[PDB]
């Protein structure tokens, strides 16, 4: 489903700096790729860094990424594979998570991505994410988790 982005949502400088875990998406992409870790460093208003993930074909792999930021949108570019390369629009930004949405070749009808500061986000963070999704006309129940990451005994 296409979101209804906030009209005056600002993307503050260096808000994306550091390590993030991509743990929840719509549609569910985690049969295709899992254990996604992002690390971003600031370069002016833009970002550069690395994404590591587990590929069914390649096992644990690493890629260099660039984020080119313009207002509430950014261009995501990966160095050695381009199925996720797209413009992405920020839908929500918080100290504990951020959400954006784009239409990469891997999911051309739309892909919502939720990135967390925590590998296994606590209940209170997920509840905030649920509320943020509703605020941009999305629904958490239509998202899928990375079940390959052990967040429960
Ligand atoms: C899930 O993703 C995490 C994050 O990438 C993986 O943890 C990382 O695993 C690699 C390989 O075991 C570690 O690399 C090692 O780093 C040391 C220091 O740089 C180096 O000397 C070794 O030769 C090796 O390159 C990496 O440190 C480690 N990171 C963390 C934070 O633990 C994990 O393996 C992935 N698991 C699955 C099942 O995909
Ligand atoms: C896309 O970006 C990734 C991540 O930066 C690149 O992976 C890197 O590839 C180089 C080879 O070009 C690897 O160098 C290797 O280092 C190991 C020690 O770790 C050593 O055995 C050799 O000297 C070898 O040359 C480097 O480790 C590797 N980095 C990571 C984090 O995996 C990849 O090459 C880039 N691809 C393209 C097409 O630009
Ligand atoms: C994705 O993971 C979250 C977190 O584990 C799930 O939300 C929890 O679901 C369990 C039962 O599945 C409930 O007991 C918790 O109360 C839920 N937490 C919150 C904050 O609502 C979510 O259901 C998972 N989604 C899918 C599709 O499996
Ligand atoms: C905002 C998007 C950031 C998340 C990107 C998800 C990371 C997934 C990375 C790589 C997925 C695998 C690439 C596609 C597989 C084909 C590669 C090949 O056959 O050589
Ligand atoms: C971003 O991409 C440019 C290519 O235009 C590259 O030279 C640079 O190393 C990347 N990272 C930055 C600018 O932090």
């Amino acid at each position: 489903k296409e979101p209804c982005p906030p009209e005056n949502l600002q993307l503050p400088p260096r808000a994306l700096v550091g390590k993030w875990y991509l743990r929840t998406t719509s549609p569910d992409i985690f049969k295709q790729v899992s254990n996604i870790t992002e690390f971003y460093s600031a370069h002016g208003n833009d970002y550069y860094g690395t994404v590591t993930d587990y590929s069914p074909e390649y096992g644990l792999e690493a890629h260099r990424v660039n984020l080119t930021v313009s207002g509430s949108t950014l261009k995501f570019y990966m160095n050695d594979t381009h199925d996720y390369d797209s413009e992405y629009q920020i839908l929500a930004v918080d100290k504990d998570y951020f959400i954006f949405y784009g239409h990469p070749p891997a999911a051309p009808s739309g892909l919502a991505l939720i990135h967390y500061r925590q590998s296994c986000p606590k209940e209170d963070v997920i509840k905030r994410v649920k509320k943020n999704l509703k605020n941009v006309c999305l629904d958490y129940k239509y998202f899928g988790n990375d079940t390959s990451v052990p967040c429960h005994y």
